[PDB]
């Protein structure tokens, strides 16, 4: 009855049906472009239980698909295409680059990047596109430093990333992904030292990783690395511009910032609709999911679950702290989440200090939304300060 995907058409609020599903239909039967059956999971308790359940698979051969061409140029050793046990064996090689230890080590870089950017920006003028002139370059520079990827090629890989991450899109999306993967393959053939990509190249020379372990995850890290953080920064600024109380309170007490970052993550929920399939029959809440059925995890719905968050539709930096699923749940829970939280704290703290009188210069209804992207966001954010 319900089509999937449902377009996200409001920056600050997921689709209205999500509320009805959580209340009235928490394991909801829906249909893909070609009528294949999918289940929509909207409550936090069911999202977490199912995403952690060994009968739920991310394996690309049975994954629900959003068009006739979705599935073309699919990777084979990406973290996002591997089930246990392979998944953790591989993820184990990358975890040292993403722990608290390492993330705190990186924070001074991020602060310097952020400060240089805002120096230029304020010197040059009092207007800008916050995504193109600040969020995207911060996020790209950070991931370029971590991986050791030429920041100079940004034009190339940024436009491709953006096109490639539209899962229902036609040949433009597919050509972008093919070209994106050839870009990383060119960079890898060039090492054959520094950064995570140097380290991965080394481990593939020792017996340790395959070429596809290396390629597939370079693409994943580079794309997820910059697209998510750019969007989250942008969108987090947009939200704070609608909340002058919160803007002032965070400027005066930066100790509020770690908490506000979780509340922005929950509220915005830029990652939504994660896809899985069931490899066995699954009984949950009076329904039976059949082996082979598709599963869709409405993280944005679950992050507004009235059973978990009071006044869940309110953005509230003073709410009691509750765990959210903006980063997903189970074995594929965002590997970059410590880095992402640190980037956001740094970026937002700096914006508050350096641009205290920031204003938007276009209406909210006039922003262009990335509704068919896997990473929700806007195409630009015009501001003045
Ligand atoms: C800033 C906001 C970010 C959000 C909201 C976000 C959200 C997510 C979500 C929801 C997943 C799970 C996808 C699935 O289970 O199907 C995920 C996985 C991932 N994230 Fe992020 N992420 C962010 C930032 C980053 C950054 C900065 C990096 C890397 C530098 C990154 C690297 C990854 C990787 C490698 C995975 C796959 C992990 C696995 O399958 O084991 N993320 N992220
Ligand atoms: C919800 C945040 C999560 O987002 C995804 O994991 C999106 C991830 O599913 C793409 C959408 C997906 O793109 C789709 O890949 C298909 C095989 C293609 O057939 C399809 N066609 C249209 C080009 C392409 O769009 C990725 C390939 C599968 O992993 C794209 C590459 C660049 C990639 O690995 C991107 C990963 C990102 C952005 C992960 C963040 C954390």
């Amino acid at each position: 009855s319900i089509a999937w995907p449902v377009a996200r058409t409001c920056p600050f609020s997921p689709p209205e049906q999500y509320a009805a599903l959580r209340a009235e239909e928490p394991i909801a039967r829906a249909e893909l472009w070609d009528g294949a059956p999918v289940w929509l999971i909207s409550r936090q308790d069911h999202v977490r239980a199912l995403l952690a359940d060994p009968r739920v698979s991310i394996h690309p051969a049975k994954l629900p698909r959003l068009s006739p061409s979705d599935g073309e140029a699919e990777a084979s050793r990406s973290l996002l295409t591997l089930d246990p046990p392979d998944h953790g064996a591989l993820r184990g090689h990358f975890i040292p680059e993403f722990g608290l230890r390492r993330v705190r080590e990186l924070r001074p870089s991020v602060e310097q990047i952020v400060t240089g950017l805002l120096d230029d920006l304020t010197a040059r003028g009092d207007e800008a596109d916050l995504l193109a002139d600040f969020a995207l370059p911060m996020a790209t520079q950070v991931i370029c430093r971590l991986l050791d990827i030429p920041y100079e090629d940004r034009d190339y890989f940024q436009e491709r990333t953006e096109q490639a991450t539209r899962p229902a899109a036609g040949e433009e999306a597919l050509e972008a992904l093919l070209e994106l993967r050839d870009y990383l393959d060119r960079l890898i053939s060039g090492k054959t030292g520094d950064g995570m990509l140097g380290s991965m190249v080394a481990q593939a020379r020792g017996g340790g990783l395959s070429h596809a372990d290396v390629l597939d995850n370079a693409v994943l890290l580079l794309a997820a690395g910059h697209e998510t953080t750019a969007s989250m920064v942008t969108m987090s600024v947009l939200v704070l511009l609608q909340h002058p109380t919160a803007w002032r309170e965070l400027t005066v007490n930066p100790g509020l910032l770690p908490g506000a970052v979780d509340e922005l993550l929950r509220y915005l929920s830029i990652a939504d609709g994660l896809r899985r399939s069931a490899t066995a029959d699954i009984e949950i809440d009076g329904h039976t999911i059949r082996a082979g059925d598709g599963l869709v995890f409405l993280l944005a719905a679950a992050n507004r679950d009235e059973a978990v968050f009071s006044e869940p539709e309110a953005f509230d930096i003073h709410r009691s702290a509750r765990r959210h699923v903006a980063f997903g749940y189970g074995p594929h829970q965002c590997l970059g989440q410590n880095l992402a939280r640190m980037e956001l704290e740094v970026a937002l703290g700096a914006v508050l200090e350096r641009l205290p009188a920031l204003r938007p210069t276009t209406d909210v209804a006039g922003l262009r939304l990335k509704s068919d992207s896997a990473v929700f966001g806007v195409y630009e954010l015009p501001v003045a300060w």
